[PDB]
């Protein structure tokens, strides 16, 4: 039973603001400055995930949470740690962008890892308690690793997003492939950002977000984006359709965003300007779906819609 | 014509002040509308039109006409603008913001940042503020900040204008430029530079002419924004200068001080903070009284009022030049 | 007698804002565009400073101000001009980022003073109204010139933060000393910003604030520093320890912030997201300080705390 | 009588260096640091120009020139002086990059002229003495400006190159017409930097070199092309061909360069790796084609070629 | 095989000697050759083979195979290699350049610097010389420098490779990673950063693999090239590091000195001023001989000679490890 | 007795390069990979000096040598180290830019020290066989120290050139005085570069070279410049006059430079396009004077002229 609130009355967007953003305070726990990735799943009969809460020390660290709604969280006070077999891929430096999916048998957890810069760490847990570690995926400078929620005829997916070592001013959406998870291959670019005159918005980089929803016609991918102004980096986000089978050919792409910086929680805070969608819960015999995204680089929020109609909006407003 | 007016409040003693309305127009005022924060506005008719900057929710950059009774409150067109063009080089649309507009003798001129290779100046002309008739780009790329004076100046349109590059500019002088036709430009001459730091730090980056040029028995007013480049962004503020009447780029007078900077939560919040941006004004001769539409944080637009006289008192008292 | 709230209860934070925050409001006078630096003393039967305060042609000018409770100011008008012999010296082009402390039998100012590029200027007064220059300590580019308040082992000593020209990507702090208050030399560094992955507020650069406090522990240095966001700098402020003889030689050097921008009145103005902390007054006989700091460069705030508090806070969260 | 070198035996290239190269030395004149660009015609019994000559204090000036055989010159010391009834046009603040043509009645000169930043500069002379300017064609940021020999359907016409105060990191040729040479318009883009992956000695920036070619075929354009080494620009040409009446559109356009820097005159000097075409003299009877280019912004060197064969080279290897 | 050799100059105390023959492939050896300046060379029946990159007069990067009796005169083909794959998609030729090539079991195989969406290591295989079969990209771009070892490493395959960027990469570490099947890569080990500058300044910018890893009882062999970035540009000069031979990311030993550096004026004048970058070398394990091929001011091809006992003595000796 | 050759017939230069350059060669050490400046003095029977020596590391290390005739040199294979009490001082990280002169007892070295970052490194020696370091003269970032051959006024003097942690694209000259060779102050500002359109061959940063020259007129002083090319920096040398008792107020300054970068030796190297002048010798009798020069950061040079030609030259051609 997933977090739910009808559409405002009047209201003709695909998607709507919780009148109760933000969901989570920036100062859950007792030295908290920000926690605004919520990477949430069902678990048991509520919810688990995990969390980036950045520190008083500006430090970055993952701390898994449990709730009975998906709305009110009951976040650990102290970071998740990795068991690993390999002392080096063992070390923790940072860590951030959690994703979270439940694959055939059990949950993976994939984030921003550092590994002499950002790569895309993998773990997998069956209760939110043991997290065993397991190969980075990837070969620095990589982030915005998000898995498929199955396989993909026989093998693991990831989306991915090609990256430097700073506040990197470009990004494409690529997608890989394992067969075991340890080993990775099939590199096959997503899509780039769009051009300046077409979409704007996600014009100067996009980044997947939530893990991929299947539909009868494909995956539906919502994504981040963002737009350079003079005054720094607008983040919003919005939605694409992908092939079934080989989900890096894209099928449909917003050329509109589906939310945008608008409220003070979103465009005042730590980082100015942001909303950036990194969870959804969705129900498909009511089609209804709740994105969990950051605000402002400081809280987290929630949108609600409907799978359909986001669909619809993304096929007729498409870009391709 | 009756133009909108809210007199000074009780003990302010600002040059210029705000509406207690604003912001006049919302961001979202049509369907697919995510901003709308330049309104260059005229009279006509027994009321007012305008063409609108309204970005839209791909974030696109379009021109719609608007038509209001008192200038306040807006019904802007839901499709954009369109240009009927000779050429089908020049008329291919790709983008346009920085709309100004003026009545010159016989017909309404619209000038704005078209793209053609990059931004330029866009010009056009209406009788009905329903049918525009494109014209050649008047310059080159890259270029913009397009004012067209309202009269000809001894015989020969004149515009206003600013050479950019195609990004996110770190500098800009301001240019004067004239044309016989409408088609050929030239005679280009320098009208101002930033301001050093020192001096006047709001209009130490950059700066671009506003509304369009208010003729005064002191010089032409030009209204015009600076901007300020902090660690953190720009910051755009406006101010005002006074051009010779025959030779309007020689500049007499010159502000220190801004007319306005980003104060309220308005203008400090958005989709670009901190940003006042002049685009339009209406004024009376005989009141003295000047009207004059800024965006708000490229979100809303608003609207401040002053005098005429008052402001050129500002303009000489306060000169740099 | 210094301002003081007590700790709002509940509150486990060991600096505290004034609920009268801001304190200074941008407008206070007929020309000021922003009033936030605040380098406040105790001055005869109440208070005195020299406070930043930017006009509507956003020109930096200092000026003076007084007042009986030291949160209700009546600043000059007039901007402060220095009297110098030396014309060339004395010749004014910009100034901001005052300091002001007592040392001996007169009080110095320091200011970031533009002498083809910034500097740290220098003058004394003893009555705060006429104002006489000496010679810039530096040559450029440097900034946050804090004085001591007594001289170390017999000689005036300074804090500083060689910068460049422009909007400083870096900054450590370095210390010098003087015989005489005109030529100034061995120069010490004493800091420099922690590594991301460890204290991310202080990572880009740092600079000092208040005039140090002497504690039995140590100098207490409060002090600002910047983390750069992919939207710009935030300016948070912390807490260290020097050796009381050697000044020079860090002790202990917070992890977490002491203060961050999190108000309006912080996160939004004409430079968004900076707490600049500027001055303090203190009394060792209860503990208290409290401190001035700059908020979003618009506006003057306050927020208190226990002197024994933060040295505690100091050494338990050191990393050093 | 053009000069001319016949084609060594078994060389297969399009163009070929002068033996003579540099055919113009750095320090031809008393305070001459460099000589580089040369335009030249022919006039009266020989050859007249207007030549680069930058001096020992690295100004950018114009000197006129004369030669019997368009090989050896004679430079006049001093600086080409401009009479000019307008004294805010008439300021001289530096001048380069020149060109000369005769068009109906008159040899017309373009220049980048200093106002308020690079723009085109224009003047005209019948006698190789006196120089008459006229209006800057363009606002500034412009350079690379280069006349038509011939009205265009009753216009004059010349392209440029839209450019920006500083090393200028991009580059479009742009074509525009005027009445009268004094009011410019009906601006229209020629051809933009290749991509990389197709031809990369042209896709940082383009801007046209000699004065159009007119043959049965089009407008023979030579231009040169920038690539972005990570040591620094390579400027190298080639060829294109314009349409005969709308000179705005390309026929066709070389693939490979006609030159390219190699000879240590071209890679080494005060810009290493620079050949930059700025002049030719042709001979339709025998299609002989002599072409002028500064070489390392030090010297100028001459290459020979043959119109019928730059044109074949232009079509076979064509990008469009 | 007969490696190419000149023995050490009288007097030559240096670890490293030039051929007196260099360049040894000049720029213009092919009708439309622009530059040489890879050469993957390999001992190839009775005499040698290779992949070069050879950039054409519209200044594309192309790979050419060629032949040699000797290993210092080439004959390199005038058509570029093209590789058959049966996927489309990866298929795809955009650019290539920066070839390696050895032999690994049963064939020949060739990485490159791959253009998909930007830089990634390219990988194909040959038993001929003649038709080359393309598999996988092995990595995610971007990234560049990728160089096979000459077996499989406990039942693998290995690679070194160098993140980098879209453009004139300003960083650069060396990473190791291994794969069971030529298509499945993972377990990526970082090898090496860039030194500090006052340490080692020729390479504290970046670095990246050179030559095929060469096998010795003392670790691989590692010729690695280093950038310092002067105020005029990049200097790239190369040096070696020793390997651990089971777990190759465990770096033994590190030369703080170079081995070689931009001195002679095919060095230093040309494409690419101040470039000195290893592509390949062929050895003799029995003598000890190793002849190193370089790059030269990306515009010509050189060799340069030494014993690999006296570059292990020196690597410990000088080792900043 | 200082070396000595007399201009080329006909040459009409004020300066004209030894032709034995280079007279240092690269490789004089067994490890020396460039030695490029050569801090020269009279000495004993012959003449003693400090050169930067980089070596095959490319790590940056001051060396003594000696020579009988100023021209051969036998440079010590060993760095030079300096003896220092202070462990913090006495720390070396790297050094560069030596400058040597004798004031009243002693021989003193100055150099590019780092500290944190470039500064200026102070020392003495009464026999170039030890060193003995003194205090750092200024807070980073400074190079382009360059002591007085005497006190001015009762003071020591020094020339200094602000920086930052990077190749600087900046660079004014200043001036300051101690009474004790370790407490700095009285800081003046010298002069800048010059405008682009004025003389470019010193419009991005200019530096003291050589010690100060003592005429009856002023200080001659002889000082590099920096021109920014689109393929990088082109360093040049000029002259000035400073006023005798006030050294900062410049009397005449060159608008042409003294000598560019023009022979194979100084346009080819690791850095090309350098000529940096490091020291003199002079000979107030005869006027002459030998100017040491570093050439493409590479080798070292030689340039000869006479003091009053020089001095006519500057005044001549000055942009004051
Ligand atoms: C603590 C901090 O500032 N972290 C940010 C992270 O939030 C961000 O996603 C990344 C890219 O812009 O840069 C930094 O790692
Ligand atoms: C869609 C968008 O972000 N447009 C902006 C425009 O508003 C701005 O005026 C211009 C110059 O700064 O840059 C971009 O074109
Ligand atoms: C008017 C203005 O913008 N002044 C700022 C100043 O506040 C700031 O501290 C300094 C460094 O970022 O740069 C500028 O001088
Ligand atoms: C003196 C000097 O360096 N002039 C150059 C000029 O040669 C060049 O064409 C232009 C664009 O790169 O920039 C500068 O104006
Ligand atoms: C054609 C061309 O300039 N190619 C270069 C290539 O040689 C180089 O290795 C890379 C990194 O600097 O940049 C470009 O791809
Ligand atoms: C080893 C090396 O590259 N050193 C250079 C030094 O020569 C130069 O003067 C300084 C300023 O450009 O930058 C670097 O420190
Ligand atoms: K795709
Ligand atoms: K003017
Ligand atoms: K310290
Ligand atoms: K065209
Ligand atoms: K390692
Ligand atoms: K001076």
């Amino acid at each position: 039973i997933i977090p739910w609130e009808e559409r405002p009355a009047g209201c003709k967007d695909v998607l709507w603001r919780s009148v109760a953003n933000p969901i989570i305070p920036r100062d859950l726990l007792p030295t908290s400055n920000s926690i605004f990735n919520s990477a949430v799943v069902p678990f048991g009969d509520g919810f688990a995930g995990v969390f980036r809460c950045d520190d008083t020390s500006r430090r970055m660290r993952l701390h898994v949470g449990f709730s009975k709604d998906a709305i009110n969280w009951n976040i650990k006070e102290e970071p998740l740690k990795f068991q690993c077999d390999d002392e080096e891929i063992g070390t923790w430096v940072y860590g951030y962008d959690p994703r979270v999916c439940f694959i055939e048998d059990r949950y993976y957890v994939t984030w921003c890892n550092g590994y002499h810069g950002p790569t895309i760490g993998v773990a997998y847990t069956f209760d939110f308690e043991t997290f065993h570690q397991l190969e980075n995926a990837f070969i620095p400078f990589n982030r915005n690793g998000v898995l498929f929620p199955r396989k993909i005829n026989g093998r693991f997916a990831m989306l991915s997003r090609p990256s430097d070592n700073g506040h990197t001013p470009f990004g494409d959406i690529f997608y890989s492939e394992s067969p075991d998870m340890e080993f990775w291959g099939r590199h096959r670019h997503v899509m780039s950002p769009a051009a300046f005159e077409v979409s704007a918005w996600q014009c100067t980089k996009i980044g997947a977000g939530p893990i991929p929803v299947e539909t009868p016609e494909g995956w539906l991918l919502i994504y981040h984006g963002v737009l350079h102004s003079c005054n720094g980096y607008v983040y919003s986000f919005g939605s694409a359709l992908l092939d079934l089978d080989e989900p890096w050919k894209v099928k449909f792409r917003s050329g509109p965003y589906l939310l945008a910086p608008r409220e003070p929680y979103e465009c005042m805070g730590d980082v100015p300007n942001v909303c950036f969608p990194c969870a959804a819960l969705h129900d498909n015999e009511t089609g209804r779906i709740a994105i969990y995204y950051g605000c402002a680089d400081t809280v987290t929020g929630l949108a609600f819609g409907y799978i359909p109609e986001i669909i619809e909006f993304t096929k007729r407003t498409s870009i391709i």
